[PDB]
């Protein structure tokens, strides 16, 4: 669900996604094209990219089983859409956070229009 | 959250809660009034009641941590709400498990035009 | 911006947009395919095809201004773009108030395995 | 939120905040040091003071309510913290407007290493 994911970003980066990736770059939020533009906007490329994948499951809204018992985010086991789902997010969350070093300021309320090269494919 | 109700449900008692417990006798789903028809109908009504008592909580739909391993439901750490919330969805899907011995296809789809009795006190 | 029009959808329907606009039937929320399921539905699916006429526009992050003073949403003189965006989410969270009457608790985690029919036209 | 606070000095200076006043001396953007270069840097140098006195506020990214129709910038109601923060923005951005007589092109990517000295007390 959106709202597992966007607890797995503040956990990650300790920024909340509204605002510091809800617009960042071309990718990242909902939608996206052309090229990601630095590391942080390709997280969320390979993020639209790995839902997209997925077009059988419910990505936006299937509550999914995860843990931060390690101290690091776990997938529990469950349907394959479940599973999937939170591997998604986990993967895009811990890139975001592997990333951090190069994010920009300058990046975050990207606009569209800065966006209309051609679309990487997934 | 309410899917993860729904899930827990799934899980214990082996049926789908839409359409198995979402309409059953007086008190399963939304609201309720009257008496508890049998063992089922109870469990909904003691899950009202547990939900009545977290009055300061988001009770349908705050997402809590809960697994499945080894085969029964974990509550996982959270906020107090979150914890409070997850224990009611626990215990009520484990007692319409232990309720499945009584379980009515009749009581299914049952009319509250039906439940006409004094309501019950929590 | 989105968390404008999330306000607006609050103040018009008074129900959060999450849990129940987000992810209702098959144009609520972001994107959508196949045919409205209702009025609900419908106001979504304008909203989408309001939003696709403004590609030159920044419609997810564009703060515009807008006043709740005399008990309604009045979009404020802007920017072409700033009107435009306000215009269409004063329109939709409008539509969604008219449309209470018939929205379904059923349609609002809406699976996309149901909306697998010819997409409409704008 | 800070895209408000730039459509405000956009609307009383007739300069986009991004590139004329984000780097500006030693208090204008995010952060500052030393003592306040000229007119110009003092409005930025009250405004993170203002913004100081609201520690319990999300200074940047709260979304408030504001109004051009009059010819100026007026605050609209809403919670506490819309209201004071709205105050602030629309204090420094008339603020700037005043100072344009001594901005200086030279002061505009002013670098960190001339701003060493005593910081100003608010
Ligand atoms: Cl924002
Ligand atoms: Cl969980
Ligand atoms: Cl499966
Ligand atoms: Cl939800
Ligand atoms: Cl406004
Ligand atoms: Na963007
Ligand atoms: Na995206
Ligand atoms: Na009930
Ligand atoms: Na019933
Ligand atoms: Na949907
Ligand atoms: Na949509
Ligand atoms: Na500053
Ligand atoms: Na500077």
């Amino acid at each position: 669900h959106l709202l597992q994911f966007n607890k797995m970003i503040k956990f990650e980066t300790r920024k909340n996604a509204i605002p510091f990736y809800a617009f960042y770059g071309c990718y990242c939020g909902w939608g996206g094209r052309g090229r990601p533009k630095d590391a942080t906007d390709r997280c969320c490329f390979v993020h639209d990219c790995c839902y997209g994948k997925l077009a059988k499951c419910n990505t936006k809204w299937d509550i999914y089983r995860y843990s931060l018992k390690s101290g690091y985010i776990t997938c529990g086991k469950g349907t394959w859409c479940e599973e999937q789902i939170c591997e998604c997010d986990r993967v895009a969350a811990e890139c975001l956070r592997r990333s951090l070093s190069t994010y920009k300021y300058g990046y975050m309320f990207y606009p569209d229009s800065r966006c209309r090269g051609p679309s990487e494919t997934c």
